[PDB]
């Protein structure tokens, strides 16, 4: 049943695309039914939005979140149904963490979808138009980005928001503070740093109150014991029991995603194989930079899926 060297990871914001899973859904009627079930909790038709648009709504986080959770759980159910090996550990990036919890049996898909729709709304409302920004900084040292953020802040907020791989940090916060940080890094030679299209400043102190709203939303739902442990982003550790798992999710929102740490924690626990379970191949790319010995494969397309099943079915 469970294969001890195998982990599944679940992508988050940035990984959606118009038509995601189109080609797998043509082969597997379960995919759309999974989207319909997610759609009931989310209150939007996630399949119609993600296949037909409008892309502008798809890219808006209260919609991207439940669509990506539906997508990740659709690929999970397909893999499970087709008797692929069961992973020993799960993790997911930001939103992906909720997908991992749905896969572990902690939340029903319906609740998960309702929950991340709400999470998206709470995060969007925490920073209205032009208030926030996020920027990917490529090739610098953690220490320097962290000291540069402290220098640029002033009275505003700018902080590391994703630790994604060595030489990839996302910073975010107040738009003017993010801009000052980039100017400071540019002055220091870094210069490979781009503003991201989604402006919501996730994983900074501007999400602090939105996290209290999230915690209260969580506390009305049933949480079940996980069937596979989930390595969580706030601290790259598995948490025991409902209260601790919800607490790590409240803290996730306003503190940085420790992606490098989550992946290193998996490797430390005997994981040598990783399936990216949902659309795109973002996490696979990051994994390749964190630890080049890990065998990372995406599952979001018919050829990738079939390639992974052939190599890892039990």
């Amino acid at each position: 049943m469970t294969e001890s060297t195998l982990a599944f990871v679940f992508p988050g914001q940035g990984s959606q695309s118009l038509g995601m899973l189109a080609e797998l859904s043509e082969l597997h009627p379960q995919i759309r039914e999974t989207f319909a079930e997610a759609s009931e909790g989310a209150g939007v038709d996630l399949w119609a939005l993600s296949q037909g648009g409008p892309e502008e709504m798809l890219n808006r986080t209260e919609y991207t979140q439940p669509a990506l959770l539906a997508a990740g759980v659709a690929v999970w159910r397909l893999w499970t149904a087709q008797r692929g090996q069961r992973p020993a550990l799960l993790a997911g990036h930001s939103l992906g963490e909720y997908t991992a919890l749905v896969a572990a049996g902690v939340l029903s898909l319906h609740d998960g979808a309702h929950l991340v729709r709400l999470r998206g709304q709470f995060m969007q409302a925490a920073a209205p138009a032009g208030v926030g920004a996020m920027a990917a900084v490529l090739g610098a040292e953690d220490a320097v980005v962290l000291e540069v953020c402290a220098e640029a802040a002033g009275s505003q907020v700018v902080v590391p928001a994703n630790f994604n791989s060595p030489g990839q940090i996302v910073i975010g916060g107040d738009a003017a503070a993010v801009d000052r940080a980039l100017a400071l890094l540019a002055e220091r030679g870094v210069r490979k740093a781009v503003k991201l299209a989604v402006s919501v400043p996730s994983h900074t102190p501007l999400m602090r109150d939105a996290a209290n709203q999230l915690g209260e939303a969580m506390a009305g739902l049933s949480w079940h014991a996980p069937q596979i442990p989930v390595v969580q982003n706030v601290d790259a550790r598995v948490h025991d029991g409902s209260a601790a798992i919800r607490q790590a999710l409240v803290e996730q929102l306003y503190l940085p995603v420790q992606w490098t740490g989550c992946v290193q924690a998996l490797a430390s626990q005997g994981i040598t194989r990783i399936a990216e379970c949902g659309p795109g191949k973002v996490l696979s790319g990051l994994i390749k930079r964190i630890d080049k010995s890990l065998d990372a494969r995406p599952l979001a397309t018919p050829a990738d899926y079939a390639g992974a099943l052939d190599a890892w079915a039990h």
